[PDB]
């Protein structure tokens, strides 16, 4: 089995950093294949431009992100950075994305990850897309640590249930593009929490990870987000 | 009435360009007070890193972005890019996003701007959120164009109802912020559409904006968003 765990922290030593490492540690010694795309440390680019594009566009005149990219994708004239990306998924079973919540959603760096790295032609198609998806066959999965505390993240909590602020991601992105979404891992306010509590949650993802071959994915649909 | 434009289009010819330029034209010709931040022409960065505090940090050892910004912020030690679109912000009463959807979400140059701009003591405090957040008396609105139809974007639809993706950006974010939400401006699948009726598209927004400061806010609430 092959891993690529698309991390989205500045700092190795934080609670993020941890997750991360165990998740190298534990898949590593069940003898998978794993790769860490550390996004900030490779000062991943962001921001969609014509500079993903080498050579010559498919219209110069009038600059169409998605054309241009899908155009660029047949033509093998995607930036190294993108490509490179596109590889290391292509040949992943599992995609985990480690992230700390960021305005319910993922940090800017790894938006700009989704953004420039599922390009039509390699992620979905226009049309091709949710169960048309190109990545049919894999998994993925979402490890996020957040500020607010699990009661925060409910129905009647503040921040309204975890799984609302889920479906754009899951659903708009992963589903969309053919991926079989595994449960969420949510690790709720480690700053808050003592370093026991913390200790409990790494610990947790870890012994989740010895049985993560042997999951089923998440119905991804409206009902599961939002339904009873 | 100050209106502040945050728009996220890579090329000033697209629908979005269009979207943008009408809404300068119709709020200028009411004699409002109208600034654009370009975030693609200003090259702005999306990235959230030790780079946007120039002083010294509080915990050089273990970086905290959250921690580190805000005491930044106090310190007037942040990156002057953050500074001079909090002060942009802070004199808009009106904040109007102008952007594609990328992913159910904003372009990642945009998710950036979320994320370095709205730091703890200028966007909100702790406590000092939702209702009470620090941008109270503000308001702002999401004008949204999407590769998918008004018929996809439906509760029955593939893609589910157009509200189920405003979640994160209206609550987690705006409303976080104690902005007052204005109903979102969608335009539905421009490029799809005939010139007559991406020009009525453009047509009804500059008709919208006639009388937009007679509108009233939505209740940015979870009700709202998914029923029940
Ligand atoms: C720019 C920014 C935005 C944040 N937005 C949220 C949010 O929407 N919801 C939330 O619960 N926490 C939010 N947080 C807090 C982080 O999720 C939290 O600090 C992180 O998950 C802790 O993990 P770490 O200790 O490894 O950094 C935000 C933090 C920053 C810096
Ligand atoms: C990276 C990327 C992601 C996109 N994701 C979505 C999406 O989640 N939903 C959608 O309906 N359209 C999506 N689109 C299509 C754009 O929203 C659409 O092309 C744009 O709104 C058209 O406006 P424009 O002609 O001014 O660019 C995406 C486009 C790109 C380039
Ligand atoms: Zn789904
Ligand atoms: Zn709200």
């Amino acid at each position: 089995k092959k891993v690529l765990i698309v991390y989205a922290h500045q700092e190795p030593k934080s609670f993020n950093g941890s997750l991360k490492n165990v998740a190298v540690d534990e898949l590593s010694r069940q003898g998978c294949t794993v790769t860490v795309s550390d996004l900030y440390a490779m000062n991943f680019e962001p921001r969609a431009t014509d500079k993903d594009i080498t050579g010559t566009l498919s219209n110069p005149e009038v600059f169409n992100y998605g054309v241009e990219t899908h155009e660029a994708y047949k033509q093998r004239s995607l930036a190294s950075d993108i490509t490179d990306e596109q590889k290391k998924v292509r040949e992943a079973d599992l995609v985990i994305f480690q992230f700390p919540l960021y305005w319910f959603s993922v940090p800017a760096i790894l938006k700009g990850w989704m953004d420039r790295v599922l390009c039509q032609g390699f992620a979905f198609d226009i049309p091709g897309f949710y169960d048309s998806g190109l990545l049919q066959g894999k998994l993925a999965l979402l490890s996020v640590t957040t500020g607010g505390t699990a009661e925060m993240y409910t129905k009647t909590g503040v921040n309204g249930d975890s799984r609302y602020f889920l479906w754009p991601l899951q659903h708009g992105t992963l589903h969309f593009c053919g991926f079989k979404v595994l449960a969420p891992q949510i690790s709720f306010a480690p700053e808050i929490a003592s370093e026991e509590e913390r200790k409990g949650m790494v610990a947790a993802w870890s012994q989740r990870l010895q049985t993560i071959w042997k999951e089923e994915p998440i119905p991804c649909t409206a009902h599961w987000h939002f339904g009873q």
